[PDB]
RNA sequence: CCGCGGUUCUAUUUUGUUGGUUUUCGGAACUGAGGCCAUGAUUAAGAGGGACGGCCGGGGGCAUUCGUAUUGCGCCGCUAGAG
């Protein structure tokens, strides 16, 4: 009770941590063992507001640190890491603030179990964005 | 190729007293049974066609099935941002 649950302390509670760091934003988004529950979603753009480090690493570990003293807050202890990068037909690596916010996390009293990669790859997508020719810049 | 059967006609004869001539008279018309030919098919193209045997191949047509992605939908969680 008390916001958090009665376990002694030869058991830990494990959390799990979806990094979805794509560019121009990155979620950190805290959950159960299902992720049908949630705990905490901090994200660079409601952390940031200059509307361009929405995925720097300065506001990315600072997202990472207040989901991080939240799940302190809830007695957290262990967390089981799901990064993530945009996906689909478009980017499949993750963003600047990936690593910030690992970072962030592991020194702000936390712990790390498995980190996994649940980017989405399609078998074969569909017709993706920006025609033939590509982005001329 | 060689002889022996097997048809229709025809240059001439002179069986000089006309007549009848035998003129098969000579040769050419159609053919059956033969003999002989060392009897008679150049080779099978590092040309081609076809067959046969085991494969081989995102070759093609039809039918079936699998995969996540994206988009949309319905609940649940959580915050004010998301793009």
């Amino acid at each position: 009770i008390s916001l958090g649950p009665q376990v002694a302390e030869g058991e830990n509670v494990f959390g799990v941590c979806h990094i979805f760091a794509s560019f121009n934003d990155t979620f950190v988004h805290v959950t159960d063992l299902s992720g049908k529950e949630t705990i905490c979603r901090v994200t660079g753009g409601m952390k940031v507001k200059a509307d361009r480090d929405e995925s720097s690493p300065y506001a990315a570990m600072l997202a990472a640190q207040d989901v991080a003293q939240r799940c302190k807050e809830l007695g957290i202890t262990a967390l089981h890491i799901k990064l993530r990068a945009t996906g689909g037909n478009r980017t499949k690596t993750p963003g600047p603030g990936a690593q910030s916010a690992l970072r962030a996390l592991a020194r702000s009293g936390m712990k790390i179990g498995r980190i996994e990669d649940v980017t989405p790859i399609p078998s074969d997508s569909t017709r993706r964005k920006g025609g033939r020719r590509g982005r001329r810049l």
